[PDB]
């Protein structure tokens, strides 16, 4: 009875997805008092904040659950997770603002490192955690999905404090969950001792793992803070778009990663992710040619399907290299990848404004795009010795 531990998982990615994308029918409320891809700072420095931060916490807990378990810290995010909505439940300020991003980053990384762990070293069956995986990574596209819509239509239907406080009782609800199931009272340490980050890090056929998913997440993250609709002005026509503007991410998104992750073991998991990033270099490459805000809509879709398509595929690859070459333990192995997954945020804003101020904003997307196609090829080399 295994399968009810991944619902817990599923739910600490969904809501946790869903606070970060709540926040942004708010954003421009409290950021103000002819090309379509103009460049904002002021939002730019919320974006890479949270990201910022997970990436430093993100390797202090893969050594953490090899000597103290995978429970407490997953039970310490929902901690975490639960203060963060709070404070923004009375942020008014748009450094309180930063600082209750901050520790929400901190929390997901908490959550994203511990339980995928413990969601591989249970499904042990390699089809099996593929498939699983690719279950529990649909969370994050209904947190996409749902917190940008179930926000603004009630933040203006009821109150400006209501999004928070309603949302900080399901978080609540689910502590209840994590105290039933998991049970954090008896700390203990696992088997046998995990093998040294360096000597993970040293090795290519990770490198690669790794490099696939920061491309992809890199070339999504240098389009999504450029956009018009962080533009306050009443020139602006109308809000309908903010609160939709994430339905094309999202909705791709759940489908490529559900579909694939029993799909790609039939195939090559090697075949799925190069097409993968092919598909997500030709989409990428048509954003230049958009000339109106709904020539976006096209790539989008496209966009989030293959990077579902990389990261249903690449993540138990992980799992799988470090069960065939090095030690069995789980724990480091993920936090690279998350790191992988976060860098893209991390790094996005600013280096892309900088090559805004150097050439064209359009030029930016003509080389994200070829570099994808050019670390295409070398995913054949997948095929593992040992
Ligand atoms: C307002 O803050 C944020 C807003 C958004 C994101 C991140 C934010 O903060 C880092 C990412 C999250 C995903 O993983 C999404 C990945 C999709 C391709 C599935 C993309 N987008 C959406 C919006």
């Amino acid at each position: 009875s295994r399968k009810l531990i991944l619902f817990i998982v599923f739910l600490a990615l969904l809501l946790d997805n869903m606070l970060l994308t709540v926040v942004v029918p708010i954003i421009p409320s409290y950021l103000y008092s002819k090309d379509l891809l103009n460049e904002n700072v002021q939002v730019g420095l919320l974006f890479a904040s949270k990201a910022t931060v997970q990436l430093i916490t993100n390797p202090f807990i893969g050594l953490l659950t090899n000597r103290i378990g995978y429970p407490i810290p997953i039970f310490a995010g929902f901690c975490i997770m639960f203060v963060s909505t709070i404070m923004f439940a009375f942020s008014s300020s748009y450094a309180f603002l930063l600082i209750a991003r901050s520790l929400q980053g901190i929390g997901s990384s908490c959550s994203s490192v511990a339980g995928m762990g413990m969601l591989a070293s249970v499904y042990t069956d390699d089809e099996e955690r593929g498939n699983v995986m690719g279950i529990a990574l649909g969370g994050l596209a209904m947190g996409v999905l749902v917190g940008p819509p179930f926000g603004s239509v009630l933040y203006e239907f009821v109150g400006k404090t209501a999004p928070f406080l309603v949302l900080a009782a399901l978080v609540l609800l689910d502590g209840a969950i994590q105290l039933f199931v998991l049970q954090p009272s008896r700390v203990q340490p696992e088997s046998q001792k995990g093998t040294p980050l360096t000597t993970l890090l040293k090795d290519p056929y990770i490198l690669i793992a790794a490099g696939s998913i920061c491309f992809a997440n890199m070339g999504i993250a240098m389009l999504e803070p450029a956009l018009p609709i962080w533009m306050m002005e009443t020139m602006c026509s109308r809000k309908w778009q903010l609160g939709v503007a994430f339905l094309p991410a999202s909705i791709s998104y759940l489908i490529g990663t559900n579909i694939f992750g029993i799909l790609a073991h039939k195939m090559g998991r090697w075949l799925c992710a190069l097409l993968g990033m092919i598909i997500v270099g030709v989409s990428i490459l048509c954003i230049p040619f958009a000339k109106n805000i709904y020539g976006l809509i096209a790539p989008n879709f496209g966009v989030g399907f293959a990077i579902g398509m990389v990261d249903s595929s690449m993540m138990p690859i992980m799992g799988y290299l470090v069960d065939l070459r090095h030690v069995s333990v789980y724990g480091s192995v993920y936090a690279i990848a998350d790191v992988a997954f976060c860098m893209g945020y991390a790094i996005g804003p600013s280096a892309g404004g900088a090559i805004a101020k150097a050439i064209g904003f359009p030029w930016l997307m003509t080389i994200i795009g070829i570099i994808d196609i050019l670390f295409a090829p070398l995913c054949f080399f997948l095929r593992s010795p040992p």
